[PDB]
């Protein structure tokens, strides 16, 4: 077997949140699970044709002062295809968290094993497992910057060099 | 305890739905009308393509999950008709949802087709996928459906001729999600 | 055989449908602002009967079955605001779904009845009916839900409150059929 | 062994009978039973230049109202070369029918299970294993579309695409 | 059981390249490997509905003189929708092979056996292995005659019948 | 584990020599074998701290007329800092080849697996495995259109990324 299993951790997304402007609802991160935004991954697919996601968990890590108001609510969404980002989508699927703005938490979610192709395609469910999707609760009183970090660990095979 | 800057959030069973069920049924996906004359060979009586929309209260149970996975389809051709009418009808199950080819002998190659006459009810037991299918539309028709039935007609009818398709299905429902389409 | 003047049907597994499905979630009835100054003593921040419309997930499900019995009802009360507003709330579960009294001894007398300040949350485990209710609306509303719940203010809040009311539920779907509203 | 097992139902010839016309000894079907005639068969001939007949039989399934009149005697000649087609043919074989023409009936015939060859060529016992003879027995009174499906399993060998 | 295992060759592509055209990175042959591309398979994958290439290697068979000054370099992309015609993109897949205009060669690739369909769709993932890209090496000197063969063993599945 | 083996070809240069221009000794092609020379191995390289070529190869394929009159030395230097362009030094190297210009050789070299660095340094002797030289023998007499490649087996550790 000529699969090579590669792990480790990387911030797939950081947004900043000027105070005032979280209301309700708002899309703070919405970022379709593919090996490029990954930054060690990102290398790693770029010499792979197919992969298969062994384990994924999104640390939620926000950075903003204790007295910050307001909440975040994060899931992720295993139909790539699908383009819904509201409450009521991430609440329905399974390892979605909720939480005041200065906690960090930790998301587990339901992705697809099958092997999926590392390149682009018609096909979005072939490629991506999911959508990570984080969003405001509440109004923030003060500037958020929150970092997504994303344990992985994936199962590259088909050597073959790729272009952006 | 103390009074700390801000205390820490208490939400618990957040993410936690159900996220298997199993759902049976038998609904009737077609149901046609041939006058005297227009059942001439080769004329498509019933194309259609097996999707949860399809199923009707499937399709309310699919609105709430991400992928589903056929357990049992058994479709039934049920002619309400007399025993004096000429004709005949051929029903199969093409597995690929993409084949839209409308022939005898397509049907035919397929596992489970039936020929009967137009007075005789037939049970077709087709050849579909058991792997997981997507319950929302996709670009790609072969992973959201298990296959596609097509009834025609063999010969010309003498009379005319009412037809019944149902459908006998099992399926198992997965991944909890909420499907706004 | 023979051949007879016309053949018997032979429609065998009709109306023998699905009959009975337990369905679980959790999900937020209501969500509520409140700017700084609103939170007058007795306003009412969250009025939601407790219907199977309200709850998405069983929106759906209920479309397809007559008769719902509850099985497991709590609801969470989540103020997400910090520790230094001012004011609280009562929150309560009215099991009449008519009773339309909107004042801190209403709410307070129904068991479970929760009163707190804007920086604690707190669990509702209420006195609901197990009877069976009709999914579908009628002229009653006695029959169709098991109670309405009523979360109010007790103190002039001072800054601005975000208010989430969940619902954890369980209900009993039975009498399968097909509503349409 | 790269024998290639290949298996199904086919309908070799449709026929369409007016009224009136059906006198006895009449030929509705006289099929020559190559794998040309055979839909799904005549694709997998094509691939291949030998073949072995493992299974064969005779679905006749006409499609006519069941006070119609007259009926129909079906049978297997196993000899392609023997050009008799007649009652007295038809009762002589094995696995000859005969039935109402509402009847839907089984023939199971005598073949040779010798390795034939899917092309053609000057002796015709080297590539059919018989004729099908489906003939009327009296006059029908009503119009019969009669439609012979044939149950075959054959055993493709010696891989070459061939022509028409 | 449905399975049916086929194995053979057949010429998927013939180019010629004239004199003093073949300059560096010129896409000499660039074939999508479908049932349809292969004559025997093409038949085969008409009467069924899946197929897995359980085997597949190539053979690059130039007939030049053995005065012509120049290269080639052939490569297999296990990946349909991928799209570079480009040196290093072929070279880094597994099994592609560099040599002179007058010197066959034998590619033996890398792939998933995935059951794919036999017939087309929205997904070329899904109906076909890959793809065969043959690109020039150096300027040549005389006209070549390049002839790509394959040679296949694909499971076939499914029993159906298609028209293309 | 952190380890991941990687192997494949990649052609690590190319040179093009003019007629009469290939004089006995003259350096056609000089090139340090490190992880950013190979495509593939350059970017699994980005991605990782340590590398150990367990497995090293390489083939020269001249891509000239048969009746180019000339010949080649190609051999693999396993010290990148000896600098010495002469015939007997590079024969004197374990798998060194010599040929004619239009024959295609291979060259297996031997070399100490030791754990080498992916990102550059002041020692060469710690980030490459050794350097190809190939010079000529003797006048050529056509123009020749010299490829060499190298199949590399190598194994990586220590995970990082890294810039070049
Ligand atoms: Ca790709
Ligand atoms: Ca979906
Ligand atoms: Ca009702
Ligand atoms: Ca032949
Ligand atoms: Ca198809
Ligand atoms: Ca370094």
């Amino acid at each position: 077997t000529n699969d090579v299993h590669l792990s480790g951790m990387s911030r797939i997304s950081q947004a900043v949140l000027p105070a005032g402007t979280g209301t309700d609802g708002y899309v703070v991160v919405d970022a379709t699970i593919v090996p490029d935004l990954l930054p060690r991954l990102g290398h790693a697919a770029r010499i792979f044709q197919r992969y298969a996601v062994e384990t994924l968990e999104f640390e939620i890590q926000p950075m903003c002062p204790a007295n910050t108001g307001g909440g975040y609510v994060a899931g992720f969404l295993p139909d790539p295809t699908d383009n819904d980002h509201t409450f009521d989508a991430l609440q329905a699927t399974r390892g979605a968290v909720v939480a005041k703005w200065w906690e960090s938490r930790t998301v587990r979610p339901q992705y697809t094993r099958t092997l999926l192709w590392t390149s682009s395609g018609k096909e979005q469910r072939l490629t991506s497992p999911g959508r990570l999707i984080l969003l405001c609760v509440g109004n923030n009183t003060d500037v958020v910057n929150v970092s997504v970090l994303c344990r992985w660990s994936v199962r590259l095979s088909v050597p073959s060099l790729e272009t952006p």
